[PDB]
């Protein structure tokens, strides 16, 4: 990093070790630390009442969390790149996402 290098002059993604997580509005930072305790130390960055980003120390841990979330029924997990690739959310259709 700021020590003297960024990996190269290329413009590839920088979030391959980061997840996006979706949950009921009653979930807390403590439930998130409990969910991701399987991967050691982490970092958490909110974006709504019902979703946040979560950083992990390896992309292998990201792949394991994305595989294991298929069995969850009180939360769900995807990569940062999946969240970006689904940004066209289309949440409601009564008039449009501009109105709900
Ligand atoms: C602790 N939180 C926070 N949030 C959601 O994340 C948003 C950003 O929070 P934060 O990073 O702490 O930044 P701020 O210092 O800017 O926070 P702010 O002064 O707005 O005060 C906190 C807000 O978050 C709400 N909040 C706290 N605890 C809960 C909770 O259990 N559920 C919900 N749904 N909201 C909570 C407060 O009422 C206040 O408005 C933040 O704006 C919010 O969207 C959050 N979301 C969940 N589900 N759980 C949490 O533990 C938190």
């Amino acid at each position: 990093g700021s020590s003297g290098s960024s990996g190269g002059p290329d413009l590839q993604p920088k979030r391959d070790h980061v997840l996006h997580v979706t949950f009921p509005k009653e979930w807390k930072t403590s439930d998130l630390y409990q969910l991701f305790s399987a991967f050691g130390n982490i970092q958490i960055s909110w974006i709504d009442d019902t979703s946040a980003f979560v950083s992990l120390s390896q992309p292998e841990q990201v792949q394991i969390a994305v595989n294991t979330s298929k069995y969850a029924e009180s939360y769900r997990i995807q990569t940062y790149a999946e969240y970006v690739g689904k940004k066209q959310k289309g949440k409601q259709v009564k008039s449009g996402p501009s109105s709900g």
